[PDB]
């Protein structure tokens, strides 16, 4: 193991982290670690454990207080770092977190882009992750983001491909699977919530919140309309419906009276998920705890505010001394926001820049991580100037394309039709006239043959006879036409690839990730496990 270490030291020392300037290794003192008043507290973790999850939902239910779910494991890096942080930091406060936020609800530590990115980027495993996690944190609830089909990737998968990694994650030490769809479509996510529910954890039934419900000017995502996705997800028996606001666009009125409106129509407990890029975020969380919100979404205030969650803090002193309080140690959380300061000094070469309230989000409707990398995509194909005008196409090509709800990986869709529609300098009047001629990109081309699922209201017509020239367009669940995976054959194969005999959880990986699984496991052959290593160690060695 030693010859490992030593190759991949000298190869970081020599020809640099690949992706980043290259810097010398200045120098860093040793993260402060927390000093924490401990207190004994029954958790969630402890209540879903002993009685299930209704006792949880119960619970929550009993709840006057409004629970927090950090989100600093997460989607705080994902927002803010690139989801570059790495297991090596997580650990070192790991336990703080566990011991002195015994109040938090769970813990959002899996899924979205941590699954992908710690394989390509990081080269170490996310089922690794998850079980040193696990094994650190043993009294919280961890949560994941399950994107409904498509799980932790970007494409539809077969329905047994999804029950079995919804087993094994649920078996690994995931609690809370927050399953929402890109496009707000049920049937992706019934048998995802039916899975959840059949492997014993809390299945998060999501709406992904677009538009705005107090603009009479677009009437499509109406307070009606969330009334009747937020029935129908009753009626799955998911245990939690959650509120997912992507690009931060829910305003603190539009928060109060939508949070309301659900509450009348559901008796399911309500989380909110919102992002403090519009710097509302703070006041539009204040304004569901005034509309009897349950669970919200928070982070530490070192990786807080802009594309990221608002911070826990603030969230605490903004409701302290209000009809209802947070439920947090608030000493215990500065104290680990001092550390996460201490760690975040780590990752600059991955930060994003100079951030500021943003409120043109309102407009152009774009989720900070489509955000940051749309830009990146924009400066790798020399586009980087005119970004303002990729914000107005990205708008124009969201509301041609029917006003489609915006998140990964629908958002991706809309930003590959505006980079690709300013890449060759046309308008959607030229789409109309020429767009039988022109190549479309593929995400765009699969979204409109129904691979993504059905958008409200259906498609374009025309233009979606534009965008497939000849191909065929399926109107139904794209898992049904899914090509056949046999778990023993796979296992076989994975065998025969990567030389040993893999546990459930790499098959269930090289089945999402073909590639992405096989680069990381041929990196670990030549460098091992470099997840040991210190973060500026592990960038510049
Ligand atoms: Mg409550
Ligand atoms: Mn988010």
């Amino acid at each position: 193991r030693g010859t490992k270490t030593l190759h991949y030291l000298s190869m970081i020392t020599v020809n640099g982290f690949p992706g980043i300037e290259n810097t010398e290794k200045r120098h860093f003192e040793e993260p402060r670690q927390p000093l924490l008043n401990l207190e004994k507290k029954k958790t969630a973790k402890n209540i879903l454990d002993e009685q299930g999850a209704d006792a949880v939902v119960d619970y929550v239910k009993n709840t006057k207080e409004v629970l927090l779910t950090d989100t600093t494991l997460r989607d705080a890096h994902q927002s803010l770092l690139a989801t570059r942080l790495r297991l090596q930091d997580m650990k070192g406060i790991a336990q703080a977190i566990d011991q002195g936020l015994p109040e938090l609800f769970s813990a959002e530590m899996w899924g979205g882009a941590t699954f992908d990115v710690a394989y390509r980027f990081l080269n170490e495993s996310p089922w690794y992750r998850l079980r040193k996690l696990r094994k650190l944190m043993p009294n919280t609830m961890f949560q994941m983001l399950f994107r409904g089909s498509n799980a932790v990737g970007y494409q539809n998968y077969p329905d047994n491909v999804i029950e079995e990694f919804i087993r094994v994650a649920a078996h690994e030490g995931i609690d809370v699977f927050r399953i929402f769809d890109s496009l707000n479509w049920l049937p992706q996510m019934e048998k995802s919530i039916q899975a959840v529910r059949d492997n014993g954890k809390i299945a998060e039934a999501t709406i992904c919140y677009t538009g705005d419900i107090l603009d009479p000017s677009r009437p499509k995502y109406n307070i009606q309309y969330y009334k009747d996705l937020a029935k129908e997800l009753e009626a799955t028996g998911a245990h939690i419906l959650a509120v997912k606001d992507m690009a931060g666009l829910l305003k603190p009125q539009a928060a109060y009276r939508l949070i309301s409106e659900l509450k009348d129509t559901v008796d399911l407990p309500i989380h909110l998920h919102t992002h403090d890029t519009s710097g509302n975020g703070i006041i539009t969380y204040s304004g569901a705890t005034q509309a009897g919100v349950d669970i919200i979404d928070v982070a530490t205030a070192s990786l807080a505010g802009g594309t990221s969650q608002p911070s826990m803090q603030s969230i605490y002193y903004a409701l302290e001394h209000g009809p209802r309080h947070a439920s947090i140690n608030v000493k215990n959380a500065e104290q680990i926001d001092h550390y996460w300061e201490d760690v975040r000094k780590y990752y600059a070469p991955f930060e994003a820049g100079i951030t500021s309230p943003q409120t043109e989000v309102y407009m152009h409707e774009m989720p900070g991580g489509q955000y940051t990398n749309l830009k990146s995509q924009a400066a790798a194909v020399g586009l980087g100037h005119r970004f303002d005008e990729i914000k107005q196409m990205y708008r124009k090509v969201n509301m041609m394309f029917g006003d489609i709800i915006k998140v990964t990986p629908s958002s991706k869709v809309v930003g590959d039709m505006a980079l690709f529609m300013i890449q060759n300098d046309l308008t959607e009047e030229d789409v109309y006239a020429r767009g039988n001629e022109l190549n479309f990109p593929e995400s765009v081309v699969s979204f409109f043959r129904g691979d993504l699922g059905q958008p409200v209201g259906g498609f374009p017509e025309k233009l979606q006879k534009i965008i497939v020239k000849d191909k065929a367009v399926i109107t139904d669940r794209p898992g049904l036409h899914a090509e056949k995976v046999d778990f023993e054959t796979v296992k076989a194969d994975l065998e025969q690839k990567i030389g040993y005999e893999p546990g459930d959880h790499e098959v269930i990986s090289y089945i999402m990730y073909p590639q992405v699984f096989l680069d990381y496991q041929k990196m670990q052959r030549e460098f091992g496990a470099v997840t040991l290593l210190d973060t500026p160690t592990f960038l510049h060695g």
